[PDB]
């Protein structure tokens, strides 16, 4: 699927109708995806990703920063099918920060090798980065290895990429919250939202 | 504040994006709204509460058997508030069926009420008899205040005026099951809030 | 050949409330947590799998004994319906409450698996006067779960199928289970100070 | 201040079979040692003791990894509970470090003049702790603060206490909750003791 698909002309939530932290408040236009529906989405997306990779060892990478927080939520689900359950398959866990690009820290990625390497990112864009970790990650013979984005973006700058499991698909707008950041800022949010004018030129560099 | 309003043309989301029980899975044409969204309206609706009731003991009232689940997510809430501030207030439960007066049944004599804020759970508004009934039974009680938190608003021709003080989500003239609402006692044991389909309809029918 | 729960001893010191977060309109009122939430939350889920081994292989009816019963209940479900989505199998279940003895329409429980949901067994006989009726009824199965089953003289031998924690004769509060309708809104099982005792004293 | 919730050397933690526990796992513990809930109930009130100590100031929380990965999730949950259920917040950014040397962090002059907070799975010797606070105070920070979730007694401490502590624990070597044995274990939601078997089927 391509997730849960958010039109272009979604208008999303008065910021009144939830709990939203002061510091924020006239830092945002609306909210755009509600933390709770995320979490409903990514407990189907941890099902999903244990059908297709829990036959054999799971390596869980990390994108950070952005990936921080669907990351924790996914293994979290992910954690909750393996304890409840008949089969389980141990899991083990990377961090991997990119910054054309090299990959800044992380085990030897020999570690990959023979196992089923699922990398998680917050989002998908013009899929450069994704493609360019793939490349790499794919030299150290994985088992299997797939991509899980919380967010694609539909976009003409796309390059063709499209990941493995797919949280929501959105329009082409700015989005923060949930560990997506603008200037590092907006990290401590648990919604997705879409930013002000106020909080984009509050946090500009 | 009408809550956060579904409108009539929503189109809910396709059942294969979230995890259902398999056993409801022809059962149901859409979620309609997701548990987790419940869940943020509800944190937020516990916060609101506090701000008009949390000053005096409040009792709260659960209306049997569709509004225990949003009671027990409210309550909840509103619990994390009071262990995390620095002011906070009793409070005590009570759980009434309902069927001259109103028959509330299974609860404690209403004296209980008296002197309190009484904060009454409902899972939805409909015509909204129900609660104008039930109001005018727990004011010959004389509470400090009475006030009314439903998940749930119908916009429908068939409504007698009534507005409850906290609401939820204000949804269009159409039957919605889950998150303990039901149809012939089915989809109580569903998360989300879902529409129910012509075949489940069949199903599950008298 | 059972689980005998969680067995607190009766040395068992519990923890300081300065250790926790407490509403602190209860601050003077309780002595020590005695169960903290989080762990009632760790084996209410194993429970619900051991739940459903026995007893998913059809309807379930999930009676809730009211008012001490509701918290457990509904956390005991919430369990019990995530493993029913995160799996191809699953089985229908609908809810009831009861309140007690005398009982405050149980044709809901005829030809199912009915679950009756527990805060507390001490003596047992309300457990036994409410299974002489339930049966009444003509059910498939029926099964008990306790969060807590206290060691007493003073019991008559009942034991429920599931149980959480078996623990001492101390009076316990919290999660529900009440001393005069107060400390229902906590989440932690605690026990009582003297204060606390003499304050909400009817 | 507080010593945080003492585990005493005698404590015989609980039955795995009390507990939902990975099969993957089912041989290779001997007990829980520490609930995954309680590690929660704690985590909760140390957010409001780090807002009533930090919260007057934008916050940098540093996470360890990756044994932190879990205790600095949850932790900022909590603090983010707090912060849009109260009438007054502060922003916080975050960063992430591993150690051996610091290695994939924002550059540290990014700290000068924040409150920063550093988080910690556990403390055993001290040295790393003490190694990480020296370097961070080059940089100025306008306070520094660590919370780590599990302080070890041991007298191979070099004497560091930190300011906030999930739990004190005896000198026996856990797992679980993303703390690890040669990189398993930290799909356990639970803390742990390893069993025999274990120690052997996991060995480097
Ligand atoms: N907060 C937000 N961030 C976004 C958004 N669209 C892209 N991005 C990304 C900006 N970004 C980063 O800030 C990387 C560093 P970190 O914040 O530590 O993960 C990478 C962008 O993600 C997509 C690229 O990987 P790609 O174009 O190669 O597919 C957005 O709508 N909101
Ligand atoms: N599942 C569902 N139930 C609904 C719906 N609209 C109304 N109702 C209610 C049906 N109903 C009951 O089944 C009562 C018993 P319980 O199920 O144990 O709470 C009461 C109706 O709620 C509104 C009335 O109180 P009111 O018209 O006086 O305002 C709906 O769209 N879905
Ligand atoms: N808060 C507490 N309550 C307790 C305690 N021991 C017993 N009890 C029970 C007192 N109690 C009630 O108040 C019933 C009404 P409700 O509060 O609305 O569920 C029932 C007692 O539980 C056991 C009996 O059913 P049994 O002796 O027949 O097995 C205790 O240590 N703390
Ligand atoms: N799983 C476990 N790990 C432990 C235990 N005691 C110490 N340790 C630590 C082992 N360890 C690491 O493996 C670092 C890498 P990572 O696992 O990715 O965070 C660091 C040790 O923590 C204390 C040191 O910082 P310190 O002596 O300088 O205070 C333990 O009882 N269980
Ligand atoms: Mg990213
Ligand atoms: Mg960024
Ligand atoms: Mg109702
Ligand atoms: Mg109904
Ligand atoms: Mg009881
Ligand atoms: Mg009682
Ligand atoms: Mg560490
Ligand atoms: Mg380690």
């Amino acid at each position: 699927s391509p997730g849960v698909v958010i039109s272009d002309d979604e208008p999303g939530y008065d910021l009144d109708l939830f709990a939203i932290p002061n510091h924020y408040a006239e830092d945002l236009e609306r909210v755009f995806i509600p933390h709770g529906l995320i979490m409903d989405r990514t407990e189907r997306l941890a099902r999903d990703v244990m059908k297709e990779m829990g036959g054999h060892h799971i390596v869980a990478l990390c994108v950070l920063k952005g990936g921080y927080k669907f990351f924790a939520d996914l293994l979290d689900y992910i954690k909750a099918l393996n304890r409840n359950s008949d089969r389980s398959i141990p899991m083990t866990v990377d961090f991997i920060r990119l910054k054309d690009i090299k990959v800044i820290g992380g085990d030897d990625l020999s570690t990959l090798t023979g196992k089923n390497v699922l990398i998680v990112e917050d989002i998908i864009d013009t899929g450069k980065t994704m493609q360019t970790l793939l490349s790499l990650v794919r030299q150290y013979n994985p088992k299997m290895v797939k991509v899980a984005s919380l967010l694609v973006k539909r976009t003409p700058r796309s390059v063709g990429y499209k990941p493995d499991f797919v949280g929501f698909e959105i329009p082409d707008k700015f989005v923060v919250g949930y560990a997506l950041d603008y200037n590092e800022y907006f990290r401590d949010l648990n919604h997705v939202a879409v930013i002000s004018e106020t909080g984009k030129a509050k946090y500009k560099a």
